[PDB]
């Protein structure tokens, strides 16, 4: 037996992965109905745009701003990539597992 449970803007699923020098956040968008994005970064938190999608963050460590972050978009996949650089190089940043949608 299957029983569904359901719970408009979405929260678009996201996997999230790091290096001493980059968290990297890719952001699965498949239902896009734009094909511009638009991401805002200020010390720990992370907002993403792409209508009908809103993502923000609490990310568990601060990103610098210097232009140096690296965007991306896979129009295959529908998948949008951004890395952020952080502002303490070699910060481990902990419990991206379960980091959540704000």
């Amino acid at each position: 037996a299957h029983h569904h449970h359901h719970h408009k803007m979405l929260t678009p699923a996201f996997d999230l992965s790091q290096d001493p020098d980059f968290l990297t956040i890719a952001i699965r968008v498949p239902y896009a109905r734009v094909s511009e994005f638009d991401v805002y970064f200020e010390g720990s938190d992370f907002k993403f745009y792409a209508k009908p999608y809103f993502l923000r963050l609490t990310l568990p460590g601060r990103i610098v701003e210097n232009g140096s972050e690296q965007g991306s978009y896979d129009a295959d996949k529908g998948i949008f990539t951004i890395r952020l650089p952080k502002e303490t190089p070699g910060q481990h940043f902990e419990g991206l597992n379960m980091l959540t949608a704000l």
